[PDB]
RNA sequence: CCACACCGUUCUAGGUGCUGG
C-alpha cells in the first residue's frame, strides 16, 4: 500500500523506479554511455540502455528507460545543448558522473516528488523502496535531512 | 487507468496517438 500511492506520484510527473536491482543496472548504463562526456540525444541513451539492460531485465522498454532518464532529467544531471529544429542532447554533468553522486540525485528527486505528493515515508521506508533492504537508512535520512 | 510509441520539458512540463489492452 505505501509503494501504490508513491509510484503513482512519479509516474504522473512522466517518471518510473524499476525496482532496486534493474534501477541500479540502469543508472549504472548511463554512466556507461555518459561518464566520459559523450553528448548522447534522448533517442540514443535509451536506445543505449535498454539494450544491456534487457537481457538481464526482458520487460526493459524504450519507454520504461525513457522514464527512469525523466526523472534524472528533472533532477537537473544532465547538461543540455538545444539545436534549431533537431532535438537536443544531454551529457551527464561533471559532479554526477560517479554512481553514488548520480544515485544521490536521483533518490533525492524522488523523496521531493514524495513531499509535493503529501506522503510521509521513514527513511527505513525508503530504504526498503529504493535498495530492497535496510543498509540505506542513514543515507536516506540525509537526503531527507537536506530537503528539509 | 495500464502497456507500447512519438514529440516536448535545463525558460523543469507535460502532451499526442484517428496505437493496443
Amino acid at each position: 500500500q505505501l509503494s501504490s500511492n508513491l509510484w503513482a506520484a512519479v509516474r504522473a510527473r512522466g517518471c518510473q523506479f524499476l525496482g532496486p536491482a534493474m534501477q541500479e543496472e540502469a543508472l549504472k548504463l548511463v554512466l556507461l554511455a555518459l561518464e566520459d562526456g559523450s553528448a548522447l540525444s534522448r533517442k540514443v541513451l535509451v536506445l543505449f540502455v535498454v539494450q544491456r539492460l534487457e537481457p538481464r531485465f526482458p520487460q526493459a522498454s524504450k519507454t520504461s528507460i525513457g522514464h527512469v532518464v525523466q526523472l534524472l532529467y528533472r533532477a537537473s544531471c544532465f547538461k543540455v545543448t538545444k539545436r534549431d529544429e533537431d532535438s537536443s542532447l544531454m551529457q551527464l554533468k561533471e559532479e554526477f558522473r560517479t554512481y553514488e553522486a548520480l544515485r544521490r540525485e536521483h533518490d533525492s528527486q524522488i523523496v521531493q516528488i514524495a513531499m509535493e505528493a503529501g506522503l510521509r515515508i521513514a527513511p527505513d521506508q525508503w530504504s526498503s523502496l529504493l535498495y530492497g533492504d535496510q543498509s540505506h537508512k542513514s543515507h536516506m535520512q540525509s537526503i531527507i535531512d537536506k530537503l528539509q
